[PDB]
């Protein structure tokens, strides 16, 4: 009466007869207040736990409906014609929200615009209505020029609305160009007349915060995620574990201590970590020998996270890939035709371990400079958050053996840079 | 060079010469405001997920330094008198938070009581810093006088304070006691004067909130929690799958199904729950087969939880106890020493368990009417959070088979009544 599904190992009953709630995100702010920042990287974190989502930029739609950007004139109120286009585009983007949310499967849509009248948001708020979705607001709140004047340094003058200008004529442009939109600007009042929409806003770069009437379990987490982001300057590391004793025999998982080889690779973190010279480094492992004894050659303090524990192969713990192969050529055949799904008998999948690092994930938003030592799969899964890669690409991302990966946060995502610190190892990637 | 725990089996360095930061809660807020709600609700979670946390609430402090109460002449503030009492009070409050936090091994104080005024607050802040404590405010506003009503009726006409009184008498008094902090009530202000306090305001029964300054890990974490618990009513459901096939034989973990008398216990519950007929019930399950198996007699919708999985036996899986005596008696031994602590080889301890469970909980604050349908050492972790039960005591919990646990949250605590649903089954139990 109950079968288990053969890849993901789930109980579901057996059918003889097989034969016969979504949200939009509305961004909220004046311009370089980091909106676009907010919208791709809280969509990089949904589609990353497995909430499928996707980011509609209406400056995207008039960039593709006007071909080359003059000016500031582009933006002012009295300009009857661009304000016709730019309600349009709006209407476009609205349009594609519906067809992604109602008809291709999508559960967040990402509405990224000024959205900073009363008017417009009415507007958005009748949309969702109509098409029984419900509608959940971010603002963000910046009242202060130094952070302002460094958001257009950073990303405003290098964008492609700006591709022929320096520094002083685009920076000045784009001071005129938030004058626009200042005059009508009606911030979110939860007080008085947003009484009853669900919203958070974002004050002082993310110091402070108002939240209003979260109704359920995502936006509830959209909330957590949002008010433990930061954009303070950090690097994080990311390796793996010295070479270990069952590396060499090709067996995975189990708690093998390190090769010597391994040994080497640490004394070499070690060196490298001091010459990058950081202030206030905190170092994790898993809890398996193998990443604890590479951060012992560091001398410095280390936390433990069984989260950080390798995939757990179940039953295959601890075999050669041709052990599994001999042994069970039925689940062999499964992962490699679905490997980010399939669970191991008793043990993981790479879903399974992405759930297992949301404590991480969250955790690691929320330090600064951090080295993590970990596992070939755990890696992966952690890169493939940073790098806003695929469930369909986590399990076959190149992450070897002896290398760090440095990552440095910069708006709207992540530069990696890879360090090998030349000490010979196995190699353990499988292509599919 | 590193040696690995008999018990929690962590990998720590050898030792062979072993012969060689605190947070105050401070509240805030009118009476009847559910401070003491929060309080004890608070620190209830923040015990379970090992963080060791004390209430130190200054009414009770009143009371063991003044007798009976009379009235809310008590409160006047003209009574020179009772306010010499209850500052003296208040400091003797404080002087056992510095004694707790400093010396007997405590890591959180909330810090239970009205602390209205800028002055007071002003002391408590230069109190920690003194002794190098972190201050937290979390504020609760209520501005809606049924709810302070119905909170008055809830809670305050049967504490001791108005033992011999009637509801009417008792009501009238404590509405007077408001009336003497009204006031002079001075609200948090993260706007202007509390600019740079580490803070919550609870608004509308939790349904906004003013989030500023978080400092760290363990306050991010406090305001998740505080933000996702409410106060509707509702059930709360816990039981175990029906008797399984291992349960016969005495096995443990696996993953076998439902025994005949399990089956029966199935329809049994089904029956249970029609008859309960409660509104939107949530169903939820482990993902081994003993549980969905259950869940599935009840022709209702259920959600799969990883999560709930029972604890893992990891080389002790599938085994007896006396296999486990014969196999292993080293670490059966440890076991029976240290229940709570005790890892399995490559398998979980209690203390795993707690964690695992953090995502649980958390989801079990949002609903309202839930049946949680799992495992004997998952239905202890979940039980002892709700029943505020110790590490110590929570491998002993009894959770037996066929038996639902009804709880009903009350005001500062849970209300548990148990229901057998009359079929036969082994006992699991395991005395000390
Ligand atoms: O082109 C852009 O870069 C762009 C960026 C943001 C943006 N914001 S919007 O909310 O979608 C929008 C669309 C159309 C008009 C307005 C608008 C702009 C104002 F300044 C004042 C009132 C308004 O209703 C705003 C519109 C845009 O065209
Ligand atoms: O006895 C009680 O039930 C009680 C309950 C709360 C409480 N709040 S308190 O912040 O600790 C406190 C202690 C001493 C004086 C005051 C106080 C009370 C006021 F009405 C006005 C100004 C103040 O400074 C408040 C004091 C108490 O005595
Ligand atoms: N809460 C915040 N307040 C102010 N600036 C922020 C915040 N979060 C991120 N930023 C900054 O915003 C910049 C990105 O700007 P952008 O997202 O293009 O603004 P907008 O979309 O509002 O025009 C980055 O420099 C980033 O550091
Ligand atoms: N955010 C809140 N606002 C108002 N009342 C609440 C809130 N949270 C809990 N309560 C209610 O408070 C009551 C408990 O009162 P209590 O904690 O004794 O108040 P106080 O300690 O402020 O005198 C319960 O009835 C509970 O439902
Ligand atoms: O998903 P893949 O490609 O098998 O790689 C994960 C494996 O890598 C290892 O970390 C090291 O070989 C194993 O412990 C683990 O099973
Ligand atoms: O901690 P204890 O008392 O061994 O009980 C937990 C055990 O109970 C069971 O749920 C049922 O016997 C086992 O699967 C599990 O090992």
């Amino acid at each position: 009466e109950l079968t288990q599904s053969r890849v993901q190992k789930i109980w579901v009953p057996v059918d003889h007869r097989p034969s016969l709630s979504p949200t939009v995100i509305v961004m909220v702010g004046l311009p370089a207040r980091g909106k676009t920042y907010i919208s791709k990287k809280l969509t990089r974190y949904l589609n990353w736990i497995g909430v499928p989502t996707k980011v509609f930029n209406v400056g995207e739609y008039r960039r593709e409906a006007v071909k080359q950007y003059s000016s500031y004139n582009f933006f002012r109120p009295d300009n009857e014609e661009a304000m016709k286009v730019r309600k349009q585009c709006a209407l476009a983007a609205l349009r594609d929200v519906k067809s992604y949310l109602a008809k291709e499967g999508g559960q967040i849509a990402v509405f990224d615009a000024t959205n900073t009248t009363r008017e417009r948001r009415h507007m958005i708020l009748h949309f969702a209505k109509e098409n029984d979705f419900k509608a959940f607001f971010i603002e963000s709140v910046c009242d202060d020029p130094t952070v302002v004047a460094s958001n257009i340094m950073e990303v405003k003058i290098s964008s492609p609305d700006y591709k022929d200008c320096n520094s002083a004529e685009a920076m000045d442009d784009f001071m005129k160009r938030i004058s626009c939109y200042e005059a009508s600007y009606q911030p979110l009042d939860p007080d008085k007349c947003d009484r009853d929409l669900s919203l958070i806003k974002v004050i002082d770069v993310g110091r402070r915060f108002l939240v209003n009437r979260v109704q359920d379990h995502i936006q509830s987490r959209i909330v957590y995620y949002l008010m433990n982001i930061h954009v303070q300057p950090r690097t994080i590391y990311l390796c793996r574990h010295g070479e270990n004793e069952h590396n060499l025999q090709g067996r995975i998982g189990g708690d093998s201590g390190l090769s010597s080889r391994g040994k080497k690779f640490a004394s070499a973190l070690s060196k490298f970590v001091e010459e990058q010279n950081l202030k206030d480094l905190r170092v994790w492992t898993s809890q398996l020998k193998s990443t604890i004894q590479t951060a012992e050659a560091l001398r410095l303090p280390y936390e433990q996270w069984k989260a950080l524990n390798e995939i757990d192969a179940g039953v295959c713990e601890e075999l050669t890939y041709e052990e599994i192969r001999d042994t069970y050529p039925e689940e062999y055949a499964l992962r490699e035709q679905d490997k980010y799904y399939y669970r191991y008998p008793t043990g993981e999948s790479y879903q399974d371990l992405v759930q297992r690092l949301e404590p991480v994930i969250m955790e690691l938003e929320r330090q600064e400079n951090v080295l993590v030592i970990c596992h070939q799969a755990v890696l992966r899964c952690l890169l493939a958050y940073f790098l806003d890669k695929s469930a369909e690409e986590m399990p076959y991302l190149k992450c070897p053996l002896h290398t760090v990966l440095k990552l440095t946060p910069v708006a709207y995502g992540c530069r990696v840079e890879s360090i090998y610190l030349n000490v010979e190892s196995v190699c353990t990637h499988r292509e599919r």
